[PDB]
């Protein structure tokens, strides 16, 4: 029993960090076989961000320049290129400690955990969600570029996010491990603000479903609704439209509780019309949405 | 930017953790040089709980009973002895992944992380703090006992906590590495209540700094308090009283951001008469209060 965010075990990842520096620049690069990978904003200064030329920037740089330093040990440059957003940086030793490992790019309304790290090492671990207009919200400080997002099952870890940027808002953006942007962003320091940052539905249900495994009730009422029906509901406060693929993937979810998806959307209707009024759901006060269907299964049961 | 419920890397702890099984039981143990620490509750069944007496229930066991595996290799057990509520397992072999550690035993009030764990396995990572009535609100479920919680200073680990129970409420109970519970919980299948789960002040103040440092600001008001004045207000709202020593603490929050401890407090004793109205801070519409005053320097300065 309880229900916490929990994030991945981190253990995998840490063993993946590095220091990148380029001239004045310091960021994280995460070394996985023969190749770190880091944002290539590493070869700018502040002054550069303005509106960067990377690959004009790039041919001022030789191997030599790119210094990638693992734990107190610096590792040999061979080779570098530009991927997109990021660096691909060839080193003569594989990293020891690779796991098994994937690249993955997420959709909106997944979650994955954080391993923020400043100068090559680990500060702390936090899970995420990729919003519905593509930031994370993430807490994140100058010298946390290059932290990854990622997922473990079992033994491979899925690599999903880097982090490249804090826009004057304070939510974050970055790209997949193939160096494209999540999201419209771009690394350049200009006027870029975010979307609509709607709440992601499926999710909070599958809280809801979290919230009665766990005990608290008392927002279960004698009611159901229809998906037409919730949608106009979930429309009117910032929800994301939720559809039969979401209703299918809360399945095993509903067959645990015998609660049907319709009648937890009618539950969820009545929290959006009335509030909680002052009440709390597994410790909050708010209708939490960074936990997925998956998610809720594999805390509920357990899985390693 | 951006402030998260942030969890200690998990990797030393993950390098430590080992499955014990005694009989047709089995749990966690933390494998640190040659000793297994594990709940001692390892050697009962469910129907033992009721009434245990470890002491003759322990006489029963020798070495070869306790079957101990870290990963998929078997350690050989030398020796066994009880300490208070836990078994220590010498084995043949020290632990070679065992990290520079110490064995602490918290205060209410302070934070750790919990590498949740099932048959030797870390499936989670999280933030907790030791609750004023000496329970945990974690995330654990049967097969969980055994998993540890710690805090980390650079490259020592420091433990703090092993889960042992969970009480008819959902709430959980544990033991410092010495065996002795937090609280006065007893391991044994009995009517264990928790007393009153106060609201840890010092901690809440730090978080409106933590609010105050990344742009939540609306809560701030034009008043002041004394000590007194916002202890009776926080009798009344079972928040803990707030003493010198706390104000002290706050000491670098109030420095870095200008805003005097009894300022804060002020603004506290008008959200707790005043409610939050429907906003919210730092992403909560409740008062966090699990972080603590070193926690929200460590994570707003980026400490590795
Ligand atoms: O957002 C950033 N950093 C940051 C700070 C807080 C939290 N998360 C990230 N930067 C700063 C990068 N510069 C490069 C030159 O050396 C100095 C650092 C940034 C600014 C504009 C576009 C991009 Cl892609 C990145
Ligand atoms: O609380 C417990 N487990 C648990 C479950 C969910 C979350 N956290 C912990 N147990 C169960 C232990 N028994 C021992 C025999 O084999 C079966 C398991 C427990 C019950 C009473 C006193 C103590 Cl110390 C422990």
């Amino acid at each position: 029993s309880g229900f916490r965010k929990m994030a991945f075990p981190s253990g995998k990842v840490e063993g993946c960090m590095v220091q990148v520096t380029c001239g004045t620049t310091t960021l994280n690069g995460l070394w996985l076989d023969d190749v770190v990978y880091c944002p290539r904003h590493v070869i700018c200064t502040s002054e550069d961000m303005l509106n960067p030329n990377y690959e004009d920037l790039l041919i001022r740089k030789s191997n030599h320049n790119f210094l990638v330093q693992a734990g107190n040990v610096q590792l040999r440059v061979i080779g570098h290129s530009m991927q997109n957003c990021v660096l691909k940086l060839k080193v003569d030793t594989a990293n020891p400690k690779t796991p098994k490992y994937k690249f993955v790019r997420i959709q909106p309304g997944q979650t994955f955990s954080v391993l923020a790290c400043y100068n090559g090492s680990p500060s702390g671990v936090y899970q995420c969600a990729m919003r519905p207009n593509f930031t994370i919200k993430g807490s994140f400080l100058n010298g946390s570029c290059g932290s990854v997002g990622f997922n473990i099952d079992y033994d491979c870890v899925s690599f999903c996010y880097m982090h490249h940027m804090e826009l004057p808002t304070g939510v974050h953006a970055g790209t997949d491990l193939e160096g494209n942007f999540y999201g419209p962003f771009v690394d350049r320091q200009t006027a870029q603000a975010a979307g609509t940052d709607t709440t992601i539905t499926v999710n909070v249900l599958a809280w809801l479903y979290a919230a009665v495994i766990n005990g608290d009730r008392w927002f279960l009422n004698r009611f159901t609704t229809t998906l037409n029906d919730f949608n106009l509901v979930a429309m009117k406060y910032n929800y994301e439209p939720l559809t039969q693929d979401h209703v299918d993937i809360l399945g095993p979810l509903s067959a645990q509780t015998g609660i049907a998806v319709l009648d937890m959307c009618a539950s969820l209707k009545e929290l959006l019309q009335n509030g909680m009024n002052g009440r709390t759901i597994l410790g909050s006060a708010l209708l939490e949405d960074e936990f997925t269907p998956f998610d809720v299964v594999r805390q509920c049961s357990g899985v390693t």
